[PDB]
């Protein structure tokens, strides 16, 4: 039975507020909304409709809060009877607290916290003599006096947090509150306001049970000593983020009735809990996270033995702790245990036989040893984390008795098997056992009733999953990571029932079956598809479909055939090498693509490269090697601003290559074995400042090697063998940096792709190394030896002599100047070379006598000086005599 005056007042209050988030929507002048009892946020007395509770609060959803923004109209005074006013996280006019709140005459609850109220506290709050709970904390209020607090003699809770606290004699004022029981002075300085012993003596008797004293820069035991003389009645004590240093006070023991001790995020709590804590017998929550305890765990548990039957949640994570966890079932009341990221180095043994009550256990990111305990003694575990440890032995058969586990992570251990009871789990939403040993075979019996599995990760184990035919899986799992798992000679037939997965990883399996017809279309939202290193055959033309969340498509090392699959818009890495594709790739830039890496090597494609690459903006690696293309290179190859590596070796192109002047940030450019023609590009030296690998072998070039090529100053590989070049060898090889510092190494040649792909979040991070890719590619050419620092100018019409500047070169590991026409004597000063492992100067018109310094070379592996007009008396050295007669043949010495 609402009073029309109160309803009009409420409407007037609403008029001044801009409720832009749907709150206060039930309010209004409409006829169907007349009765104010169902009006949201409003409660009324049944005998008479006077408003009692007005709680327009909100909450943080993750931050973000659906805050109101208006102005407190003074019409609320018409309510005349309310005893509850909650404005908890709203942001009204960022001004002083309204001065009419003092004239309510019946309030028993005021929560103006977590707003942006500013200014001082009005002095009229002395009229609020009937309050019981006051919460003005975490505002922008500035307090300098507390004389009003004396009149408010009926409070049981006071929270003035977040204030610019400057009241020096706060203890005297607070102690004048006989009925006070909870005090929140968080983030209020209070380290510069320490009551003297005279002030403490000149104080009344108050039994404060709960204290919130966090975010105060105490940093010492003497600053907070006063709380220890409310010892007769204390229940909860929060002292987090005070930068405390030294041993925790021994007086925290013998502090009976304590049920909570938040000591999170201190500086150095050296030594951990003292011997005085064997007297507690009532502890229920002890958080000592991020405090650097360095305590022995059995000692910690024997010091907590008093509260064995009462302790519920225990912290002790992110701090140094050593020992072994033994006899945890004797607590019989512990519910949550977080011993992660410690320096534990012991076993995990029960030995006691009684049942536990753990619901959340996390022993991850530390060291453990020995087998897992009999897990049937934890029939209430909800989230078991045991990863990043050293756990051996088979997973116990009792794992099927949990019957309530949701997340199981046993990765990075040394587990040797997986039991058959795992199937009877019916709420396991995420199973992760990657990077274990896990030998054996998995039958459908291991997955019979896994009805709620949405994440299965048996990554990189010597495992074998072989499900019998006519098995209908009971789960529609989102993430399928099964690399290096034998999934049967045929294509796994349990994927037919799956039509919602977003990440699929069937790589490194053993599949030698043609692609099934039912594997037509992937689920619309797919992010990772890695079918690499298998023997799958068929056409993948009608499987891509151009989704919107594609990130990885790796179909490398298979027996695929047919036309090129479509390249989606949002893909970042597109790998297709080691396949049997054929046709034309003209459909590769028809749409805007954002691929960082594009691999089409070791295939049998054909046709001219389309003039399409103007649409490619983010290509960093383009590898079209060993593919038998033809025609002129596209003029759009210069539009790739962010191009790093370009592989086009062994493809039989033609014509003068186009300018890639805009292609700065280019590091690898190999075009060997094709039919490219023309003079050496002038733009190689001018632009391309970050070039390190340049290979142009077995092409139809000509002309002089222009000296500008010396300006690269990062070149470690220069391949110009069998190209028909002529003239004189450049006299500027010192200009190269990495071949002048002996053991110097260049900056890493890396590219990175990152993403998140799980409801239970997981990080996908691929780091491709260009130099590793070059090493892998070069294994196809030279079986004997390859080197990462090589200068090659063999088999050309070069004339003149070797300039006397390679003697100063230090880190060069290979040198091949053969089948040229070189006149004169070999470099006098060759002994200055240190890390030479190969040297060839065969088939040349060399004249002179081999210098004695050749004797003091050290690590030369292969040497050839055949077919030269040289002198005799080969130097008597250590490894020189180890070479055969072939290396010095064909000479008239
Ligand atoms: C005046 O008004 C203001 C309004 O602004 C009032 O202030 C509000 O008061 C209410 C109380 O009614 C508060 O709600 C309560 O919040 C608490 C705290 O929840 C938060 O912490 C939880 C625990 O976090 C630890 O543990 C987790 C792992 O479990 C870890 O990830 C955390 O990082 C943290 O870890 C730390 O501690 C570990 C163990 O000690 C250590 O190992 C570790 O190293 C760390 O040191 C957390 O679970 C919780 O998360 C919730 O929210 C997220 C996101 O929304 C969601 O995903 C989760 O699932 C959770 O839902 C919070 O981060 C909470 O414990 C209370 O729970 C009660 O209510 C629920 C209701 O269902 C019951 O089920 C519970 O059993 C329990 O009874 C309650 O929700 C509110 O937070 C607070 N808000 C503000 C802004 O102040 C004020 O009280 C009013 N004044 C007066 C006088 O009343
Ligand atoms: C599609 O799927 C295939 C198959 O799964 C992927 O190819 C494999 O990718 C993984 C992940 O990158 C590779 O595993 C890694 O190999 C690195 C190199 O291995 C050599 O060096 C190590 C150390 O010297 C030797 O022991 C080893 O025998 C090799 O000689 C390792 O260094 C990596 O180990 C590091 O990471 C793991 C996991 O974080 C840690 O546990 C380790 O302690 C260490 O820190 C790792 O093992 C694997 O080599 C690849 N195999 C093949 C055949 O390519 C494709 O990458 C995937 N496609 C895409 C796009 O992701
Ligand atoms: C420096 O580069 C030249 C080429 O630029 C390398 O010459 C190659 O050397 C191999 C090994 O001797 C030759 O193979 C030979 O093939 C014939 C058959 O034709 C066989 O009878 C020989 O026994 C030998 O296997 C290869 O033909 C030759 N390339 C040529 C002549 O074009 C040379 O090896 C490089 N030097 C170093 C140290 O690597
Ligand atoms: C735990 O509480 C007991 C008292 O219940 C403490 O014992 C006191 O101190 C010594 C024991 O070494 C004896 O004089 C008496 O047993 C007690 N003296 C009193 C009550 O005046 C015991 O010291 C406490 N534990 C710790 C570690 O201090
Ligand atoms: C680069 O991509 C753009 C957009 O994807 C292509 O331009 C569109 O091409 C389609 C297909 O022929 C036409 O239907 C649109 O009308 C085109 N729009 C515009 C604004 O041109 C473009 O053809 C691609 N580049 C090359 C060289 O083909
Ligand atoms: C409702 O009003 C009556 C008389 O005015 C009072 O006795 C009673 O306590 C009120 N109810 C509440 C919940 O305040
Ligand atoms: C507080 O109560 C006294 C008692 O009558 C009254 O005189 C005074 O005006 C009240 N304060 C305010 C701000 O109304
Ligand atoms: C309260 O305890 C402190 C801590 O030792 C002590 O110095 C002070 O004299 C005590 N005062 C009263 C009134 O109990
Ligand atoms: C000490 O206590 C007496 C007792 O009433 C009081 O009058 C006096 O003001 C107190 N001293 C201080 C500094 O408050
Ligand atoms: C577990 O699987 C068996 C085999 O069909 C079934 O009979 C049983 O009902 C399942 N348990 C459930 C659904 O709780
Ligand atoms: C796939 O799962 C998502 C949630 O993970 C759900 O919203 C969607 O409806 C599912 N798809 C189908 C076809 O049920
Ligand atoms: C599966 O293929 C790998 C490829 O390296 C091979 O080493 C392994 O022996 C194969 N296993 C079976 C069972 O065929
Ligand atoms: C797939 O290709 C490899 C080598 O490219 C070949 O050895 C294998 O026989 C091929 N598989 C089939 C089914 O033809
Ligand atoms: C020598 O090489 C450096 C390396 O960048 C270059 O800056 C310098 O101009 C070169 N000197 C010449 C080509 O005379
Ligand atoms: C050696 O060959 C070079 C070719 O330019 C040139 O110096 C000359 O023709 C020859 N003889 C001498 C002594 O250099
Ligand atoms: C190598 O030996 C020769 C001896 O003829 C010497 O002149 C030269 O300095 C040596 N090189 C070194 C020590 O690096």
């Amino acid at each position: 039975l609402c009073i029309e005056k109160e309803r009009d007042a409420l409407l007037e209050f609403k008029r001044g507020l801009s409720d832009n988030f749907g709150q206060l929507s039930t309010w209004g002048d409409e006829e169907d909304k007349k009765e104010c009892c169902k009006w949201k946020g409003i409660e009324c007395n049944k005998t008479t409709g006077h408003v009692i509770v007005l709680d327009l609060h909100n909450a943080f959803t993750c931050c973000f809060a659906p805050r109101l923004t208006g102005k407190l109209s003074p019409s609320l005074l018409e309510l005349e009877y309310l005893n509850f006013l909650d404005l908890s996280v709203n942001e009204f006019e960022r001004s002083e607290i309204p001065r009419f709140i003092c004239s309510f005459k019946r309030l028993e609850y005021l929560n103006l916290s977590s707003s942006f109220f500013s200014g001082l506290i009005p002095t009229q709050f002395k009229n609020l003599t009937s309050l019981r709970i006051l919460d003005l904390g975490y505002n922008n209020l500035i307090v300098k006096d507390l004389t009003w607090l004396s009149h408010l003699s009926s409070l049981e809770l006071l929270s003035l947090g977040g204030s610019d606290f400057q009241v020096k004699n706060w203890f005297q004022e607070i102690t004048k509150l006989p009925l006070l029981k909870e005090l929140d002075l968080s983030l209020c300085g209070l380290s510069k306001l320490v009551p003297s012993p005279a002030e403490i003596a000149n104080s009344s008797l108050i039994s404060l049970s709960v204290l919130h004293l966090c975010c105060n820069e105490f940093s010492s035991s003497a600053k907070y000593s006063w709380l220890f003389n409310f010892s007769t009645s204390l229940t909860s004590i929060d002292l987090s983020n005070n930068q405390l240093d030294g041993q925790i006070d021994d007086r925290f023991g013998n502090l009976m009735y304590l049920e909570h001790l938040n000591l999170a995020n201190e500086l150095n709590l050296k030594g951990g809990i003292p011997s005085s804590f064997g007297n507690l017998t009532r502890l229920r929550y002890l958080d000592m996270s991020n405090t650097r305890t360095y305590q022995w765990l059995p000692e910690l548990f024997v010091r907590l033995s008093g509260s064995r039957k009462t302790l519920e949640v225990l912290g002790l994570n992110d701090n140094s702790m050593f020992g072994s966890l033994v006899d945890v079932t004797r607590f019989s009341a512990l519910k949550r245990l977080y011993l992660q990221k410690n320096v534990l180095n012991g076993f995990f043994m029960e030995r006691f036989g009684q049942v536990s009550s753990l619901e959340y256990l996390d022993l991850s990111d530390n060291q453990m040893r020995g087998p897992l305990p009999d897990l049937a003694l934890f029939p209430s575990l909800r989230e078991l984390h045991l990863g990043s440890n050293h756990f051996n032995g088979r997973i116990p058969q009792g794992i099927g008795k949990l019957s309530q586990l949701k997340i199981l992570d046993v990765s990075s251990n040394r587990l040797e098997g997986l039991p058959e009871s795992m199937g009877q789990l019916s709420n396991l939403e995420s199973f992760d056992a990657s990077y274990n040993v896990l030998k054996g075979t998995i039958t459908e019996s291991h997955l019979s009733n896994l009805s709620s599995l949405v994440d299965l990760d048996l990554s990189f184990n010597s495992l074998a999953l072989k499900t019998s035919i006519d098995w209908l899986p009971p789960f529609q799992l989102q993430v399928i990571n099964l690399p290096s798992c034998n999934l049967g000679p045929s294509f796994p037939k349990w994927l037919q029932s799956q039509n919602n997965y977003t990440v699929l990883d069937i790589s490194l399996a053993n599949i030698s079956d043609a692609l099934p017809s039912w594997f037509s279309g992937l689920p619309p939202d797919i992010k990772i598809l890695n079918l690499s290193n298998n023997q799958i055959s068929g056409r993948v033309s009608d499987l891509i479909e151009n989704a919107y969340d594609y990130m990885v498509i790796d179909l490398s090392s298979n027996n695929f055939s047919g036309p090129l699959p479509l390249v989606p818009t949002n893909v970042q890495i597109f790998y297709l090498h080691k396949n049997q594709f054929f046709g034309s790739i003209s459909s590769i830039c028809k749409s805007t693509t954002g691929a960082t890496s594009l691999d089409l090597s070791h295939n049998q494609f054909s046709g001219e490269l389309p003039d399409c690459w103007m649409n490619a903006t983010n290509l960093a690696v383009l590898n079209l090697a060993y593919n038998n293309f033809s025609g002129k290179l596209p003029q759009s190859l210069g539009s790739l601003t962010n191009l790093e590596a370009l592989y086009m070796r062994q493809n039989s192109f033609s014509g003068m290559l186009p300018s890639l002047s805009q292609c700065q940030s280019l590091q690898i450019l190999d075009l060997g074995g094709n039919k490219l023609t023309g003079r050496i590009p002038a733009w190689i030296g001018t632009d391309l400042l970050n070039l390190r690998i340049l290979s142009l072998r077995f092409n139809k070039f000509y002309g002089s090697i222009s000296p500008i090529i010396c300006q690269l100053q990062f070149l470690q590989i220069l391949d110009l063998s069998a190209n028909g070049l002529a003239g004189k060898i450049p006299q500027c090889f010192n200009n190269f940096t990495l071949l002048h510092q002996e053991n110097g190494l260049g900056e890493p040649m890396e590219f990175l792709v990152q993403g998140f792909y799980g409801k239970y979040p997981r990080h996908y991070s691929y780091l491709g190394n260009l130099l590793v890719q070059w090493k892998n590619q070069e294994a196809e050419y030279k079986n004997p030896l390859t080197y990462l620092k090589t200068i090659d100018l063999s088999s050309n019409k070069l004339v003149g002599g070797i300039p006397k500047e390679m003697a100063e070169m230090r880190g060069l590991k290979s040198l091949n100047l053969s089948r040229n026409d070189l006149n004169g004597s070999i470099i006098k000063g060759i002994g200055q070379m240190k890390m030479l492992e190969s040297l060839d100067l065969s088939r040349n018109q060399l004249s002179g006598m081999i210098p004695k310094d050749l004797a003091n070379l050290t690590f030369i592996g292969v040497l050839d000086l055949s077919n030269n007009h040289l002198s005799g008396r080969i130097p008597s050295s250590t490894q020189l005599q180890t070479f055969e007669r072939s290396s010095y043949s064909g000479n008239a010495q």
